[PDB]
């Protein structure tokens, strides 16, 4: 569930730092790699459930009959009945319209309509609305509720288990059943320029969606329209349209195994916003204060080693300290899952979180009474340490869901 | 290996929320400097001695309206209101005896009183008694709570921010803080070791306080015994005896300035911090609420965003039966293993320290089980939210 970006080889070729120059903060962006192409297509991120998507009412029907009997003679016997009949869509439509601007009232019953030698009776047809809030099924685009004939629909007016009531829903804007709303969102896919384009192949990048292997990215189809989800559980748009190297990009993609699930992009919401943008401006202003240290002078500890790291996978560089100098060394970033933030042995998963766990480094130098590694990664006597920064959880993996997923309140 | 700061108890007194208070702590800390040496002298505080709750009753008075309708003809119209008022002492103080002897029964809805071409009402003054528990200022004693006007209150009664309701303390004595035996309390200075230590060179911190100045830190006498309080409010003792640096430590800090009252209550002042990572806390706690009052669900990280991140007398949060709910705790430094642990234990005296409980009292939280401040009792483990650790000497040297 702890994720690193990580230099991918266990040994790297150092050099000692000479010329100064800062690469803040430490990412593929500040170097250009050669077999990469980019392509981006517009697309569209669901950022969160709005209940009121599913608001719904109720509409009860029943004629309400005052009955007169006269026969041979006696009083005028007067009856009040009630027969719950099953609203038309016109009555619905009416009678919802009518309570929205406040006109349905419920007038009770007829007035008496009495004749001789014969039972007459005179009618009101009676509708009441009673709001309804109902469920979505995102996936296969219907109305869920108990109420509902089969426990689901997915029309403008479902019929319900009760013979007098049906459900509108408060919107009827003939389009997708949705209980989800979305966001529009340009993705980008990075791939090999020489090589020919499939799922292993294909980076996926977003504002909300940091270095999002392909290879693990399956096709589904959410609140309507195709898209693919993605490692972490997150799910972009994508048509049948939409061409990558001059294809089919959908296509490429498996399609997503039978109760798929899908969550909200998580880095949409504002908490979010804020904490990755404090985030950003405290990776980089830490950064440079480290390369301030060292322009000063001054000595270098294992996490300002760490500030200089690169967070994301990428073409970059490494730092470390050989006898006493600041050293560089030329690396690929990769994203790596570690059992936890100090470690037993240095080893790592390297494709996915439940995969299989490998050595990372093991190229250590004499740094004091310790080893050190690249970026200020400690080797002591209690283990292997990562300086808690370097690592993200609940991101880019679906590890800690629970934690993140919103629930309602009373 | 991490450091967080979580309530000090594995249980606490839950109360909902539907109040609206809008509390949000101070956020975290920052960086010290790393070349700091540390010297620890043993202390004492009244933090532990005085208790942590305060039983009470909320007064809530309200006129229950039966209202007769009739105009020139038609039917009976009888309609049901209720009316919010302020309860009088006299009002409270009846009620609360029926409550305390059994006799306080709800009237439920007057009698119709109907006429004829004229509307009116009839109406019965029902006064509510109920059981609810407040927090304890730990230095003077007064009772500390979202519920009072100004979060504080020391009366025989008390106002609330319902404009309806009063709090009555069940016990009007308000203890005696200074004869209690006054817990021991280890307290940490951090100064420049390559200086003449002084009060401008001094960073306090204990298990119960965050990063105290020393530069804003003055001698005060309380409860007839030498000590110093700390920015925050709060005060720790220290007599001339205690040495560090091999010198006299008390007389570096200034007399407190005439009449300083020592306190603790929620808040202990006005125009926005400028530390980055107090706004950010603060904007993501005031996110949090935006989601409640928005009445949009909540995840458990949300909910830690209510969280202090810091120690020091707050409040937890949880979530019971859908139930927004809070406590009174302290939040004390402990250090965890990671945010995933098997067993809901921490460090709570050192990082190369032992393990303890550090939280009990799970409340059904849909398949898994919620704790304080978005903390899960999952199948996988104990998960903490991230927010809660935020920002090793191995990692800081040479
Ligand atoms: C949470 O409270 C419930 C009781 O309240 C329930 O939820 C309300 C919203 C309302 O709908 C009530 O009608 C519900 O019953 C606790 O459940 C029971 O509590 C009673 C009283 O203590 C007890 O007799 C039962 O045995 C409890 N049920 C069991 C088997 O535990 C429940 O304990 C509370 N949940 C937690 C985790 O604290
Ligand atoms: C709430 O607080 C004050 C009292 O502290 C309220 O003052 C009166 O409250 C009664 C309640 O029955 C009202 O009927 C009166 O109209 C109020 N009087 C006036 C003129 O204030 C007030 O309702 C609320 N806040 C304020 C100060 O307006």
């Amino acid at each position: 569930y702890l994720s690193i970006a990580f230099p991918e080889n266990t040994k790297l070729d150092w050099k000692p730092v000479t010329k100064n120059t800062r690469y803040c903060p430490m990412g593929g962006e500040w170097f250009l790699e050669p077999g990469l192409q980019e392509e981006s297509f517009l697309s569209s991120t669901p950022i969160g459930a709005t209940p009121s998507k599913s608001d719904g009412f109720l509409c009860h029907a029943a004629k309400w009959v005052t009955t007169c009997d006269f026969r041979w003679y006696g009083p005028k016997y007067i009856t009040h009945s009630i027969h719950n009949i099953k609203p038309t869509r016109s009555d619905c439509d009416t009678a919802l319209a009518s309570y929205k601007s406040g006109t349905l009232v419920s007038l009770g019953f007829p007035p008496e309509s009495c004749g001789y030698a014969s039972v007459t009776d005179s009618e009101f047809l009676v509708i009441m609305i009673t709001p309804h809030h109902v469920g979505v099924d995102d996936y296969r685009g219907h109305w869920v509720d108990p109420l509902f004939v089969g426990g689901e629909c997915d029309q403008s007016y479902c019929d319900t288990i009760h013979n007098s009531s049906v459900w509108i829903p408060a919107d009827q804007t003939k389009k997708n059943i949705c209980g989800q709303s979305f966001t529009p969102l340009t993705v980008t896919v990075a791939y090999d320029k020489t090589k020919e384009i499939a799922a292993g192949g294909i980076v996926f990048k977003s504002k909300y969606h940091s270095h999002m292997e392909g290879a693990r990215t399956c096709r589904l189809s959410y609140c309507g329209r195709n898209g693919i989800k993605f490692p972490n559980g997150e799910w972009v748009s994508l048509d049948v349209k939409t061409r990558i190297q001059e294809k089919h990009l959908l296509p490429l993609f498996k399609e997503c195994p039978a109760g798929t699930e899908v969550r909200s992009t998580l880095q949409s919401d504002g908490a979010q916003v804020l904490t990755s943008e404090i985030q950003r401006i405290l990776d980089y202003s830490l950064c440079q204060n480290t390369w301030d240290k060292v322009e000063r002078k001054e000595p270098l500890s294992p996490l300002d080693l760490s500030y200089l790291a690169s967070k994301s996978p990428g073409k970059g560089l490494a730092y470390t300290v050989i006898n006493g100098t600041l050293s560089f060394a030329h690396t690929r970033y990769v994203r790596m899952w570690i059992d936890g933030p100090v470690l037993k042995e240095p080893k790592g998963k390297r494709e996915s979180p439940s995969g299989i766990s490998s050595d990372i480094w093991t190229q250590w130098f004499k740094y004091g009474d310790m080893e050190i590694g690249p970026n200020g990664l400690l080797k002591t006597a209690g283990g292997y340490k990562f300086p808690w920064h370097l690592i993200g959880m609940g991101i880019v993996d679906n590890e800690l869901h629970e934690l993140s997923e919103a629930n309602p309140l009373d």
